[PDB]
């Protein structure tokens, strides 16, 4: 397996060959490929010519482009603020339940708030081993018949364990040691045990530049419980200069460089909105033409205007690369080229500053003022997204990159320093680098506002109107409905095409699109990405008085209720004692018949397999050779039509479900009405015949039972109704253009003849479901969305009242944590 670096100068070539030579990797070579610039590697890489680099984030946008079609894959991990420890909040979490959800596992925190690493589950005496995310270690649990397992002691924090490393296991002498707080956290003041010098960290360890002190000298304020890792734009000056920010028109420039967030997107975002810069749109020209009117000669590499070249000084064609050959080029590049006077202010982030307290350099504030170095968190250009190696979309490397850097850092190569100078490969203040989530790309990797402000500097970007919806349609029937919607609307309804509704939830976190309808199965991902219920559809026929005067009281919002549905004459069935017994299923994947009875049953049972919980059972969908397709009769004219999801098997769905329990069953799972449709002679068929509603009961959760007519109160859990969703900032426009989109279209509408929102020709349930009365406003409640949304009992019985289940791997990419501002 092999691992081609792209590197983008002769010095960056230079250390990645010796890491070639120093880091050895078993089973993965790394080969090193030289191109002249940053965009001649992005090139490269989309050509298959190398596989990888480094890139500041500003070309992690230029990169994600169709021109080149890379991705961001690994990065520094960064914290925006503290957080409650992962033990504490599900704590917190679990306790928030549904406390008819009996029997739930509970975590146990110790005194740092982490998990002991036996977790035990009260109700069951079950015991097993986690690791630091309180995941369980499969295959450690232990019965109550036998003593609690023997689990590894936790892995230690970071100081605690640079500790133990400094230490060697036999004091470090002569080198430094950090010194932890009784949290096992880095103090905020650390001293070198043999130089004297001192200086502040952050609480993950990070040094704070600008404090780092020589002894006999007064140390600056360290501030504690710092918790913020982003890094910071910022504008470096010499304190022998007494300009202010708002008088840089005309000065000397060093930038870090044409594509960099720190170098250029941050410093020009804040030119033209103090309005130092005329320019607004692309209708005064390029950004690049007008930053060239304003400093009178600058070093700004990658540059084409004259002037911005002007103050670099590599050699010949390197003048004014993106690459290591241009001495100005990059963070430390900038602040040469400050220190050598060929600028007046140089652009560049917090990494790059000095670690000495004492000198000349202090930095440009935005609002006029000038302050010390170490105080860049508010003294700055912004904070700025973090830097990623990128790989090709594709991703075929991806993981022969991953391992290599992952077994290189366990062997402590020289990832992040050189004698060659200063960020070559990666940036020197670089510490550990870790895979991004699997689906991230440009997007959720610099986040929605930095993402924007990138796109701003290159084109005009004209934002879609409040008045008009996008609708996400997910086939073409759907399609074609929603284009015969729109030239009904006057102009309020427009539609977008998605392959499915995961992506059309992209589409509209992306700005593509405005509102979709959701099944309840993709409602947790939606939450979790940040949308919100706008309006949901009404399926009650019985009562149209919501859907009449807007805003009344709805009695019964009509939704499915799942139930555990037994015979009056087997008396002895209770819901604590279900195990073992014969259940039926309308079939696997079924929300009412199967999602929360394998939620609820798991919930209490330490995640048993629901094949193994039950007896002999029928749920269509099984294996065959299952126990759970065992009562499956299959189809009377014999063909083999068993277990399948079809009307092939006589027990598939909700009447071949309550079939299976009046035939041969102790059990059966499915919405509350399935027994009023196949009793009182409802169903002619010979099965059905009589079968009286009151010769059944269902099964409350607190092992009480009662007729089947109270499923309100008796139930395993209602299910949410479908819901429309959108962004936070535009539910207010939706909810305004879908109502009144209602009142022309809906079942009463007002023009319902030239055009009907619940039905169409082209096919069923195309956009809303066929059977929707009306959509109604959802009513936020100042709770969790969640718990608003699903309801306590759903929420508890399916996720376990948690916002860590993923049941979609967009998850952890929508809701990865950005360094943006206001
Ligand atoms: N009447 C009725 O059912 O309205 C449904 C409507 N939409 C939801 N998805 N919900 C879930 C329900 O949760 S539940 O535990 O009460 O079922 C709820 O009623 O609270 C509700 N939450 C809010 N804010 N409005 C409600």
């Amino acid at each position: 397996r092999h691992v081609q670096w792209c590197t983008i100068s002769h010095l960056e070539q230079k250390k990645c060959n010796d890491l070639v030579g120093s880091c050895n990797v078993p089973d993965i070579t790394l080969a090193c490929v030289y191109r002249s610039s940053t965009e001649n590697c992005m090139a490269a890489i989309k050509d298959g010519q190398a596989d990888a680099m480094f890139l500041d984030s500003g070309d992690v946008y230029k990169a994600s482009l169709d021109h080149y079609n890379l991705k961001p894959i690994i990065a520094e991990p960064y914290s925006l603020h503290r957080e409650l420890t992962k033990c504490l909040k599900h704590r917190q979490e679990s306790l928030g339940g549904d406390k008819m959800v009996k029997g739930r596992y509970i975590p146990q925190c110790d005194e740092k708030g982490n998990y002991h690493p036996v977790q035990c589950h009260a109700s069951t005496g079950y015991c097993w081993c986690v690791n630091a995310n309180g995941e369980k270690i499969e295959g450690t649990n232990t019965t109550p018949v036998q003593t609690p397992p023997t689990c590894p002691s936790q892995v230690l924090t970071k100081c605690l364990k640079e500790r133990q490393e400094a230490l060697g296991g036999k004091i470090a002498i002569g080198r430094y040691i950090p010194q932890c707080d009784e949290q096992g956290n880095y103090r905020p003041m650390q001293c070198h045990g043999s130089t004297g010098y001192c200086w502040c960290v952050n609480a993950i360890g990070e040094k704070i530049e600008g404090t780092n002190t020589p002894p006999g000298n007064t140390q600056p304020t360290c501030q504690s419980h710092d918790w913020d890792t982003c890094h910071y734009a910022v504008a470096v000056v010499k304190n022998s200069s007494t300009f202010q920010f708002g008088q840089l028109k005309g000065k000397r420039s060093c930038h870090s460089g044409l594509s960099k967030t720190d170098g250029w997107n941050a410093p020009v975002n804040v030119f033209v909105e103090k309005k130092l810069l005329p320019w607004d749109g692309l209708a005064k020209g390029s950004i690049e033409r007008a930053v060239s009117k304003f400093f009178s000669a600058s070093c700004i590499p990658g540059a084409t205007e004259t002037n911005l070249c002007k103050q670099c000084i590599g050699e010949e064609e390197k003048k004014c690369k993106s690459s290591h050959d241009e001495p100005y080029y990059g963070d430390h590049g900038a602040f040469r080229c400050l220190q050598e006077d060929k600028g007046d202010v140089a652009f560049l982030k917090n990494t790059a500053l000095p670690d000495e307290h004492s000198g000349v350099y202090e930095l440009l504030c935005p609002d006029n003022t000038r302050k010390p170095l170490n105080k860049y968190k508010e003294c700055n250009l912004g904070k700025v997204p973090a830097d990623a190696v990128v790989t090709r979309k594709a991703g075929d490397k991806t993981k022969d990159i991953n391992d290599f850097l992952l077994e290189a850092q366990k062997k402590k190569c020289k990832l992040f320093g050189s004698p060659h100078g200063k960020d070559l490969m990666f940036d020197d203040s670089t510490t550990h680098l870790a895979p991004l989530p699997s689906e991230i790309d440009a997007f959720f990797f610099l986040g929605v506002k930095w993402y924007n402000a990138m796109k701003a500097l290159t084109e005009d970007v004209k934002l879609p109107s409040k008045n008009k919806v996008r609708w996400c349609t997910i086939n073409k029937p759907e399609m074609m409905k929603c284009k015969d919607w729109a030239a009904v609307s006057g102009g309020a309804i427009a539609c977008t095409e998605a392959s499915c509704p995961e992506h059309c939830v992209k589409q509209i976190l992306k700005g593509e699109a405005d509102a979709v309808t959701l099944d309840v199965q993709y409602m947790y991902m939606a939450l979790m990405c940040g949308l919100l219920p706008a309006v949901e559809e009404y399926p009650n026929k019985d009562d149209f008085h919501p859907c009449q005067i807007p805003g009344s009281t709805i009695k019964d919002f009509g939704t499915k209720r799942a139930v555990a549905l037994v015979k009056k004459s087997n008396k002895d069935i209770k819901w604590n004692n279900l195990k073992g017994k014969k259940s039926c299923h309308t079939h696997v994947g079924d929300i009412p018949g199967w999602v929360i009875p394998a939620g609820l049953i798991s919930n209490q049972n330490d995640n048993i397999d629901i094949e193994s919980f039950f007896g002999e059972s029928c749920a269509p969908g099984s294996d065959t050779n299952s126990k759970l397709c065992k009562l499956c009769i299959g189809d009377p004219e014999n063909p083999s039509t068993r277990c399948s999801l079809s009307d092939k098997e006589a027990y598939y769905g909700n009447e071949g479900a309550f079939r299976c329990l009046v035939e041969k069953g102790d059990v059966a799972f499915v919405p509350h009405t399935v027994v009023f449709a196949n009793t009182d002679g409802k169903n002619p068929a010979e099965w059905a015949k009589d079968l009286k509603s009151e010769d059944f009961e269902i099964l409350c959760l607190d092992g009480s039972r009662a007729p089947v007519t109270n499923y309100r109160g008796c139930n395993l859990s209602g299910l949410p109704p479908r819901a429309i969703v959108t962004r936070e900032e535009s539910v207010s426009d939706v909810v305004r253009i879908l109502i009144n989109q209602q009142s022309l279209y809906g079942r009463n509408g007002f023009e319902k003849d030239m055009f009907q929102m619940f039905s169409s020709a082209k096919g069923q349930n195309l956009l809303f479901n066929d059977e929707t009365q009306c959509l109604i406003e959802f009513d936020r409640q100042p709770k969790d969305i969640m718990e608003d949304y699903f309801g306590v009992r759903y929420y508890t019985a399916v996720y376990s009242a948690s916002r860590s289940a993923v049941p979609s791997e967009l998850i952890p990419a929508c809701t990865f944590k950005h360094c943006s501002n206001s």
